[PDB]
């Protein structure tokens, strides 16, 4: 076992010591490798080419800022890689295609602006992909094609100011999708096809106005979307047919001026809803919401108060039409 470096078995632990590259290991059988909290800057050519057997290798909280070609060269039986709290903002397409058997990915407080559209090319067992906290504007439609078996991805925190019209391909068993954080404009639920495995989609904190659909297909697997704390004042009058399972809704925060009995009238499966913070205009046209809270035996955590008229203002939904005679 090598120097600064205590090793509870084959594994290595050689955390917060001051380290500037990766150390010569006598022993390179080690099926595990901790390099977390050191002063690494950069990351060789075959760097790790002595411990082809490392099945998890952790190099978060370091200063690398250069990756070089072939850096992970060798490492066919890795399955978790952590990469997170670095300075990595570019990455050679070749860098991840020998991980073969990568599991887990964490790129997660990184200074990436974009992705090579090959880069994640042949890693179908990877499962979790950590992409958070990032300043990348664009995502390549061909990015996941080969994520055949992804089932956690998170994208939040980033920049990306678009969806790509035709492209969610290669995500087919993606089950949680967190889109957060960004600086999205419009939602065409359309666009989100190809994911038919999704259970929970969330996408707030966006600058979302628009809750569009432009295809009818149906979404049966969905059952929670966080829409909290967009800029939502329009939607389609068919983007909830599309989601017949949905259990959870949550759409505080937001700009909504009032609800269509159409749009109600497709919100019957769900059992918590969120409204409050909301710009609801308590006039007669807020009779379809009215009668949809008082049909409604699920939860919601805040108040749904009434923004106008003046005299309304500050009132409950439902307290404010039965004292001022609104409705029926
Ligand atoms: C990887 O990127 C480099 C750009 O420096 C390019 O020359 C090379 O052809 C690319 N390889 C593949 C397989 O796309
Ligand atoms: C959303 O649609 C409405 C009407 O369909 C339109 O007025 C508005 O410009 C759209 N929003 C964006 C961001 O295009």
């Amino acid at each position: 076992c090598p120097p600064k470096c205590r090793c509870e078995k084959l594994l290595f632990y050689c955390d917060s010591q001051g380290f500037h590259s990766v150390p010569n290991a006598l022993d390179k059988g080690s099926l595990g490798l901790s390099l977390r909290h050191n002063h690494i800057t950069e990351l060789e050519r075959d760097q790790f080419a002595s411990f082809s057997q490392l099945t998890w290798l952790h190099l978060d909280h370091n200063q690398i800022s250069t990756v070089k070609e072939d850096a992970f060269q060798g490492l066919y039986k890795l399955k978790e890689l952590i990469l997170s709290s670095n300075k990595i903002f570019y990455l050679p397409n070749t860098t991840f295609t020998q991980l073969i058997n990568l599991q887990n990915l964490d790129l997660s407080f990184n200074q990436l602006s974009s992705l090579h559209p090959e880069l994640f090319y042949g890693l179908r067992k990877l499962q979790t992909l950590h992409l958070r906290s990032n300043s990348l504007r664009t995502i390549p439609v061909r990015l996941f094609w080969d994520c055949r078996s992804l089932e956690f991805l998170d994208l939040s925190t980033n920049r990306l100011r678009s969806l790509a019209r035709n492209g969610f391909a290669g995500l087919i068993k993606l089950r949680e999708l967190h889109l957060e954080h960004n600086q999205l404009t419009k939602i065409n639920f359309a666009h989100f096809l190809r994911l038919s495995s999704l259970h929970t989609l969330f996408l707030q904190w966006n600058k979302i106005s628009n809750l569009t659909c432009g295809m009818e297909w149906t979404w049966g697997t969905l059952e929670k979307l966080d829409l909290t704390g967009n800029e939502i004042k329009a939607i389609d009058l068919t983007v909830f047919e599309t989601m017949p399972n949905l259990k959870i809704l949550l759409m505080d925060n937001n700009k909504l001026n009032s609800l269509d009995s159409k749009i109600l009238n497709s919100l019957r499966s769900l059992t918590t809803v969120g409204l409050s913070g909301n710009l609801w205009e308590c006039s007669a046209r807020i009779c379809a919401l009215a009668s949809w809270l008082g049909s409604f035996q699920g939860r919601w955590e805040h108040s749904i108060l009434c923004h106008s008229p003046d005299h309304t203002q500050g009132e409950d939904i439902l307290d404010a039409v039965h004292g001022f005679q609104l409705c029926w």
